[PDB]
């Protein structure tokens, strides 16, 4: 019955430069995947919310503030604090696929690095077999996951930390509080505190995910 509310049905945001984005959003928490096309600028613009964001397949050349990093494919992440201007541009011959989130808490405080970029903070293996690697600040923390095939599992489990995420790659089937959806590339979920969610990849590919948590549930 509420499936919407943990896998929000996205919206397709499509500009005339032929960006294109999908809309996912619960609460006070938004997630864009974006196609940014080949030598594009996104133009600079700044909010109140707090946006991270990160690449997911070619290289782009992020600007925050004074600062633009050339961005490899799950690399690295950045944080543009509250009204900090940011944009963008796809330099590359190729497409570019990127993710970020948009967010406003009035209890949270969005640190950032001085320059803007998180680098990758570890790589581990969260259970047997499944590889994670995290980008962490103080009251965020992202962890890429893959999901081995054939059976790779995240068992059932809730915790105090706010939960969302997205695959980019492969399949699994994720649920959360009961309702069970074959996740893709782009579909997102939302978990809120305390809410139930597990995870299994059936097929033989493994399976690729963003993961992030607020606050930070494994490297605090
Ligand atoms: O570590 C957690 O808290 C998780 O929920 C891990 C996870 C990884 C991939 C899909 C779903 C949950
Ligand atoms: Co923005
Ligand atoms: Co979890």
């Amino acid at each position: 019955d509420m499936q919407e509310l943990y896998f929000p049905t996205p919206k397709l945001i499509e500009w005339e430069n032929g960006v294109r984005q999908y809309s996912t959003v619960r609460g006070d928490t938004e997630v864009l995947m974006s196609y940014v096309p080949p030598h594009t600028n996104v133009e600079p613009h700044q909010h109140k919310e707090v946006q991270i964001g990160m690449v997911v397949s070619g290289e782009l050349m992020m600007t925050v503030g004074d600062v633009t990093r050339k961005m490899t494919a799950l690399e690295s992440a950045y944080i543009a604090p509250p009204h900090v201007p940011h944009g963008a541009r796809n330099d590359t011959d190729q497409e570019v696929i990127a993710i970020d989130i948009k967010r406003l808490k009035a209890d949270e405080t969005y640190t950032s690095p001085e320059d803007y970029f998180l680098d990758i903070f570890k790589t581990r293996d969260l259970l047997p077999g499944m590889e994670v690697t995290f980008f962490v600040e103080d009251w965020v923390e992202i962890m890429l996951a893959k999901i081995p095939g054939n059976g790779g599992e995240m068992p059932f489990h809730k915790h105090r930390n706010e939960q969302i995420g997205i695959c980019i790659g492969g399949g699994y089937d994720m649920t959360v509080e009961g309702c069970t959806v074959e996740m893709k590339f782009g579909t997102a979920y939302f978990c809120e505190p305390r809410e139930d969610h597990g995870a299994i990849n059936r097929s033989e590919k493994e399976s690729k995910s963003i993961n992030i948590f607020f606050p930070p549930r494994y490297n605090r």
